[PDB]
């Protein structure tokens, strides 16, 4: 349900994850620096606090408050309560993060004030909301 | 919008397709014998004849009539009018075909009476129903 | 040891193979048009009629003689009589083929005059020469 | 040419690497615990001090060295993409390359999982084509 890989400080390249989606709950991906600031959360809400199939991007300092949510369209939430295998990729660009899902680009996310790279940790968190089918993590990768 | 591969008669291995889903229309995959009978259609209805996110599998002889529809759950249609990359595979087993999408097994389908392998041809067909994102075929594969 | 796909007339995309290499003998990939001209042969000689670890490309008319033979470097022939899986890809570009193996571009190859695409058939052929490990075909693909 | 991923300690699953090979030098893959013990190194010697195209496995805190056949060192001057996978099984590591099993390596006393670190290290020895790391993976 929770796994991380820590990388040698990363200012370019990509982080990827493959997982089987849950019918309920949320899958969260956290990109941290050593300060443990959240440079980016990619928070895919399957069914979460009354929201269905909602993707949320945000950042924040370690003991800190969420910035504004961004909510892109195009994340491959399966219909009808189904589940599937999802591959997600975060490019660490000069500009900001680039998020792709199944090789399709979802959103460009410019780096937030005082939170640019290097990334040093990439974390998967599945949180349940009484799902019939819970998320299964298959892999975590760093792309150089 | 229509593309096929022709193979030496296959009685095992697999046929795969990758494509970018459409927001409307249907993507059907046809597996034929040398007689041009349809041993199997894998009919992914994204938005077709007032149906939405429906998978239909059936068989019929060349000029004949469709037999009994099977409508399995789990095919990973995207929510919300979104598109994604879908990988589908059909194994040709001893007793039936095994259909999988994104590496997850969808259903097993016993060969219909007098419609057994060998498969000799595997064809992708997308038919529009005024989609704003039309299907894009990426590849067709034969597995030994 | 011989397998082929016939595709619809292809002026675009690519064609792929995946196989487990032989410790001797040759593996040839032929690209035909409808007339059965050889628009390209990618002939990988592991141990063949005097030669070891040599790559040969040519084209010929169905009738006629060969052309000037090109022998690129870079083809991943394994050392020491080992075998491995080889992935090979032939892009059908505007001006010639591009050959790659395991994702590394091996050579570009301008179309011989009188022998441009459409390509209508991609064929794999293994010919033994007393291998302790013969080749095994894993897949053939058309990319659009 | 040195990279690592540190993972929450793993007693099952797998570690993968993809890189483009060098024509000289060695690329070495290390599996470490918390104390930097070498639970296993997979040392692909393309051209390394007299040895050519040799695979070497071992562990340390040296000890007996295994030398499996079948690792896909390319012939001639050549380089390619290589995909190596190491499974953390119950009996030991299982190592494969380009989808093919190369050998099984029982854990050695004092050196069991969990694995906390997987590290790639290319050391050059005059290569005209240097190694290029492409990705490092953990499988769960
Ligand atoms: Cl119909």
């Amino acid at each position: 349900p929770i796994q991380s890989i820590k990388v040698d400080p990363m200012k370019s390249g990509g982080l990827g994850v493959v997982y089987r989606s849950p019918d309920k709950g949320r899958v969260s991906l956290y990109l941290y620096n050593d300060g443990e600031d959240i440079l980016l959360v990619v928070d895919a809400r399957f069914d979460w606090r009354g929201e269905q199939n909602v993707l949320v991007l945000n950042s924040k300092f370690a003991g800190g408050e969420w910035g504004p949510e961004v909510r892109p369209e195009g994340f491959p939430f399966p219909c009808c309560g189904y589940v599937t295998t999802i591959t997600v990729r975060v490019e660490i660009g000069a500009d900001g993060f680039t998020l792709s899902a199944n090789g399709i680009e979802i959103v460009k996310y410019p780096y937030r004030d005082g939170l640019p790279p290097p990334v040093t940790k990439f974390q998967y968190v599945f949180q349940d909301q009484g799902a019939s089918e819970t998320a299964q993590l298959e892999s975590l990768s760093a792309y150089y």
